[PDB]
DNA sequence: AAGACGTGGAC
DNA sequence: TGTCCAGTCT
């Protein structure tokens, strides 16, 4: 058998992915690829990164740009409250950074969409400084090679293992060779994951409060301007050529409420621009 | 904490 | 080929 450290340098080495975000310095660039991949496969982040780059290039870029054209951009990744939260976090560094993001794990923490991962992340990726990177391939990683015969394990128990077997100097290459090692066991043996204490299934996505959710705003995207009863019959019409039922009042205003609370559109009047 | 929050790739 | 599943925030 193979002792941890090594099974997984030895792994990574065989298993290394030649992603376009890896090894690269700007830690805006990376921010964005890691914000993206939140419960996103690679797949889909390496169909949207590049573009989204070339559109907003630098944290002042992503500052200026209208957010109905960051959200534009974004459509398609799915949790569309991470294109707000990682406009906002480039409009914070603008206005107060000099445009630049944070180099400590804990501001980068403070700033809008980052996470303890997504903050170890750009640490470990834009930095090479080390941290706990703790995202499902680490997890299933941890869980097969030092928790394999236990039921259900807590990221509680995982956190010090994680700490503990960053290397001091060599945090990036490491945390590739933990997500590429990690995606790998994913394919050949059952998803080590499920024995996470914190393993869960989301609500039927087909007529959910989520599905309607990401409609209106699509909606608003597409017709700067619409009034809301226009947006109600708009919603309605989606649902009933999809085979759903007309969408009742209750539900349509508390959705609409929540969106403008959250920031994807405004009211004007009675009319909504994104 | 638990649970809200998209949706497309892999099999 | 319908099912599984790829972090943040409160
Ligand atoms: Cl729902
Ligand atoms: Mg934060
Ligand atoms: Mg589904
Ligand atoms: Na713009
Ligand atoms: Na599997």
């Amino acid at each position: 058998h193979m002792a941890f450290v090594e099974r997984v340098r030895t792994q990574g080495a065989l298993l290394y992915r030649d992603l376009p975000w890896r090894n690269l310095d700007d830690p805006y660039a990376v921010l964005v690829s890691e914000v993206m991949l939140q419960q996103t496969q690679v797949v889909r982040v390496g169909k949207y990164w590049n573009r989204f780059m070339g559109m907003f290039p630098t944290i002042d870029a992503l500052a200026a740009a209208s957010t109905a054209d960051v959200l534009a951009q974004w459509q398609g990744l799915g949790y569309n409250r991470r294109a707000l939260a990682l406009k906002r976090t480039a409009e914070v560094c603008s206005a107060e950074r000099g445009g630049t993001l944070p180099a400590t794990n804990e501001e980068l923490q403070a700033l809008p969409g980052i996470g303890p991962a997504t903050a170890a992340g750009v640490m470990a990726f834009a930095y090479n400084r080390p941290g706990v990177y703790l995202e499902t391939n680490v997890r299933t990683v941890f869980l097969h090679e030092l928790f394999a015969d236990r039921e259900k394990v807590s990221d509680r128990e995982l956190w010090p293992l994680v700490e503990a077997t960053c290397p001091e100097d060599d945090a990036r290459a490491w945390y590739y060779a933990l997500l590429d090692y990690g995606a790998h066991l994913k394919a050949v043996v059952a998803n080590p994951s499920r024995r996470s204490a914190h393993h869960t299934r989301q609500s039927t996505f087909e007529g959910s409060r989520r599905q309607k959710r990401a409609e209106l705003v699509r909606l608003v995207l597409a017709e700067p301007g619409i009034g809301i009863d226009e947006l109600a019959e708009r919603l309605d019409a989606f649902e009933r050529d999809a085979g759903r039922k007309g969408v009742d009042a209750a539900t349509f205003t508390s959705i609409v409420a929540d969106l403008v609370a959250e920031g994807f559109f405004r009211r004007e009047g009675d009319a909504f621009f994104a």
